[PDB]
């Protein structure tokens, strides 16, 4: 509107007045986005990027965001003429999200960094002229739910956002930029990419929002650094506070990877009387598995990261064969690289440093360490088994010469009395890979063949002339 009912918890002076707001809002039938977004933009906007004489928490007059709120609606407004675009059957056309879309991206400035802390929000958007990728999506929603567009919402895949709309919310259409340097596709639809099986787009699993849903983006969306080392405690707590509520009304069921956030919060001040991280990550993996076929990989990489930071050998390395077995039934495309990134770092940075400690403490005299366990041997060759999978019947490679090193000090750090024990079938493993089947006679000698090691997983043809 703002309607009278909106405005009257204001103005909100502490964590707790943000978290009466957002409770306000989802009990109505249309949580106000733009209202949403632009608060906690603000209270950002003065615990993160400018504290100078913060006392406590940054005071939200309604004044304040009244005016902001009107400096968008106008814009919009008066920018998308709704007669030229009329609404069949009650929903909305893709001329009209298009238009929506265009009259965000040409609201931007020229020249900016892209990938800015705190640019996610419509306070950014506002003041500043600033939007990062996912934040432009999360405009255009907004702007179409101010506009009247109830069909129109946000569709999130793990790297990437749109839009979906239109009858029975079937249709899809790009509004933002993916990534640096590809082609934008605004506009267009996602089926390209989800008929090629890459990543990106989740062979369509994605996530497809409700309202409720567009409101748990926007808290996941918020950033509490304020620099490399420091983080405000004040937007930590408001998030965590935020996604509990969210959680207890049922908004996050269908949101892996905001379970996996709050799981984080809690390891990293838990709230007393609530559910362990452990159990949280676990519900986030169920949530995957439930709604999106099992096709989500940040579920399953949360879950490593608690692990390796509690320095859980087995736990971890169960946790990232998982990841593998998921990415095996994709196709890596160009425009996957981010999930790529993710699987060099775990493979040739965090599982060697991980397998490196734990070599320091087996001669120390640890007992049940990872090392000593054949099952732990079995994940770790089952993580390379989904990444060789992943790479087959693929557009682009994914394996190289710069991760056999890697796998070749890996698998020595399990002595071969260890990797004997595992039985290779066609502890017990199956190999989906035709290159981790060719590998199998090479992973039980007491001092493994690196040479031949590196021509398998490369496919590599011939060794050196001379
Ligand atoms: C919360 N809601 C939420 N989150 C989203 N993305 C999150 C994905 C996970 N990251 C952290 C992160 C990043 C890498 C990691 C782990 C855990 C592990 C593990 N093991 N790794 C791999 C590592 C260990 C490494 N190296 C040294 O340690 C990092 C390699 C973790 C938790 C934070 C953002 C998105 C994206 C959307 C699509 C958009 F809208 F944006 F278009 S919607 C949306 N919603």
């Amino acid at each position: 509107g703002l309607k009278a009912a909106q405005k009257t918890l204001f103005p909100l002076r502490s964590i707790d007045d943000v978290v009466r707001l957002f409770a306000a809002e989802l009990g109505r039938e249309e949580p106000d986005l733009v209202l949403l977004s632009l608060v906690l933009g603000f209270v950002e906007h003065f615990l993160a990027v400018n504290r100078v004489g913060l006392t406590y928490f940054p005071v939200a007059d309604l004044s304040i965001i009244a005016a902001l709120y009107a400096r968008f609606t106008a814009q919009i407004r008066g920018a998308v003429d709704l007669s030229l675009y009329p609404r069949e059957g009650g929903v909305s056309s893709r001329e009209l999200v298009k238009k929506v879309s265009d009259v965000i991206w040409n609201s931007l400035s020229r020249s900016y960094f892209k990938d800015r802390a705190h640019i996610q929000s419509l306070f950014s958007f506002i003041t500043g002229t600033k939007l990062d990728s996912s934040g432009v999506a999360f405009a255009v929603v907004g702007a179409c739910q101010a506009l009247g567009l109830r069909d129109v919402h946000l569709a999130l895949s793990e790297d990437h956002a749109w839009v979906v709309f239109g009858p029975n919310g079937e249709q899809t259409a790009e509004v933002t930029w993916h990534g640096k340097g590809n082609e934008d596709r605004r506009g267009q639809t996602v089926n390209a990419g989800v008929a090629e099986r890459s990543w990106l787009y989740l062979k369509g699993s994605y996530m497809r929002c409700d309202r409720k849903m567009e409101v748990a983006f926007m808290v996941c969306a918020i950033n509490p650094s304020i620099d490399l080392h420091t983080d405000s405690l004040e937007l930590l707590q408001l998030q965590q506070k935020l996604l509990w509520l969210l959680y207890d009304l049922g908004h996050l069921e269908r949101y892996p990877m905001a379970l996996g956030n709050l799981a984080d919060l809690e390891e990293l001040e838990p709230t007393p009387g609530r559910p362990d991280p452990l159990t949280l990550y676990h519900k986030g993996i169920a949530s995957a598995k439930t709604y999106y076929r099992d096709e989500h990989i940040y579920p399953y990489m949360y879950l490593a990261g608690y692990h390796c930071r509690n320095r859980n050998v087995r736990e971890a390395l169960q946790a990232w064969a998982d990841t593998a077995t998921v990415i095996q039934d994709y196709n890596y495309c160009r425009e996957d690289e981010e999930i790529y990134k993710e699987f060099f770092e775990v493979a040739n940075d965090v599982i060697p440093n991980l397998l490196k400690e734990a070599a320091s403490l087996l001669e120390a005299g640890s007992q049940g360490s990872a090392l000593q366990d054949p099952e732990c041997f079995a994940h770790l060759l089952r993580f390379y088994d989904g990444i060789c999978k992943w790479e087959e019947g693929s557009p682009t490679p994914v394996l190289h010469v710069g991760w056999a090193t890697f796998l070749v000090q890996s698998l020595g750090r399990f002595e071969g009395q260890v990797r004997q024990k595992v039985r290779i079938v066609s502890p017990v493993l199956t190999f989906q890979s035709e290159k981790m089947k060719g590998m199998k006679e090479l992973l039980v000698a007491t001092k493994i063949n690196s040479s031949a090691i590196k021509l398998q997983l490369t496919a590599q043809s011939q060794v050196q002339m001379k």
